[PDB]
């Protein structure tokens, strides 16, 4: 059966979410402040951790090995104040990208989970 | 064409725009410190200003002069933090007030360019 990179068009439709949720990071000051002066390296980062995380190439661990993005998030004080501003960009992005049903629920479930769990403080 | 304070409504606008702003500022410790103890002169300065910025009247010249704004907030001191947390209030503002596109990025283009221009340290 498809995976749900596949289900979704795959790295293209990956590149949409991520170009949109990364143009509201930038525009948000609740958030800007956390990210590296160039937004270009993470952008690439996430873009192949969500392709790898949704059944899609694992070029993502050819770069970076393990995500263990709960350690990778310790040095950014991270409060329920991030949490939904994230959350707000990421769910926009996921439905501005027209992602479909039912891949679109389950991306929007992770998404929920694994921001909560990345809260630190 | 009309202006941008006709097309968002006018002064009823600018009202319920700064009252969303300045209860914000009230409530942000990263900025309150920087204003007096009683804050409605300023408040009411700060809205004849944008009324007539966004070509409503010009009440605000009649009573302060031109606005010098960079100047005025020279006692301040204004650093990536503080533009961080104006911008903040201020964009929810132009949001929760109900300002329409696209006056509103009209106003939202115009902060981003001033908050920036405005630091001092
Ligand atoms: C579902 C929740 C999240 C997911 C799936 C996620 C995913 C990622 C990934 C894959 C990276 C790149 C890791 C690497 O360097 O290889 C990253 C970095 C980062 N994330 Fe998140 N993250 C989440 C939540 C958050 C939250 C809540 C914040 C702050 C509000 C945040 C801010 C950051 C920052 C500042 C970076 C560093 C970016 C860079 O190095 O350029 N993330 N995230
Ligand atoms: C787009 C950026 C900004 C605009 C358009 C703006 C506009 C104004 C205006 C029109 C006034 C009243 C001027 C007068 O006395 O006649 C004012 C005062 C003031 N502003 Fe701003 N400002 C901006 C950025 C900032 C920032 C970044 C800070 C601090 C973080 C700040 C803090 C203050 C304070 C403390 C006053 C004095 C208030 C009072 O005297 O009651 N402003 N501003």
């Amino acid at each position: 059966e498809p995976t749900i990179y596949e289900q979704i068009g795959g790295e293209a439709t990956f590149r949409r979410i991520v170009d949109i949720f990364y143009a509201r990071v930038e525009a948000d000051p609740r958030l800007r402040h956390l990210f590296p002066a160039d937004l270009e390296p993470g952008k690439e980062h996430q873009r192949l951790f969500l392709m790898q995380y949704f059944g899609g190439p694992r070029t993502y661990s050819e770069r970076r090995g393990h995500p263990r993005l709960r350690m990778r998030h310790a040095p950014f004080p991270i409060g329920p104040r991030e949490r939904d501003a994230w959350l707000e960009h990421m769910l926009a992005a996921l439905n501005e990208a027209g992602v479909p049903e039912p891949a679109r629920s389950v991306m929007e479930n992770y998404f929920r989970h694994a921001a909560q769990a990345m809260m630190n403080r």
